[PDB]
């Protein structure tokens, strides 16, 4: 499923994703447009064979299981093709122990590179939230 802006806001919002330690509900829209361009079907490949999954592109190597990243973890204890489905119940869940594990938002790339320090908050302008 690709979501629209303010579609993916209210269905963030009501996932309880709004200040969630902290991080405004602009935030998390900022980072799902720059990792997956708003699509639950986005994957890519990283160098050290990992995969990236989802609207947060979640990494294999330590939050999900595909069967292909030897030696991995499975933190979030889910298939990676769980975090594919147009329901983002599992994406926002993992996302969830992510941004607790010490490093903030900081665990996104995309999300330090393209959205911390900006005004965050335009993601969300203009929508029924």
């Amino acid at each position: 499923k690709v979501f629209g802006r303010c579609e993916l806001a209210a269905a963030m919002k009501r996932h309880g994703l709004d200040n969630y330690r902290g991080y405004s509900l602009g935030n998390w829209v900022c980072a799902a447009k720059f990792e997956s361009n708003f699509n639950t079907q986005a994957t890519n490949r990283n160098t050290d064979g990992s995969t990236d999954y989802g609207i947060l592109q979640i990494n294999s190597r330590w939050w999900c299981n595909d069967g292909r990243t030897p030696g991995s973890r499975n933190l979030c204890n889910i298939p990676c093709s769980a975090l594919l489905s147009s329901d983002i119940t599992a994406s926002v869940n993992c996302a969830k122990k992510i941004v607790s594990d010490g490093n903030g938002m900081n665990a996104w790339v995309a999300w330090r590179n393209r959205c911390k320090g900006t005004d965050v908050q335009a993601w969300i302008r203009g929508c029924r939230l």
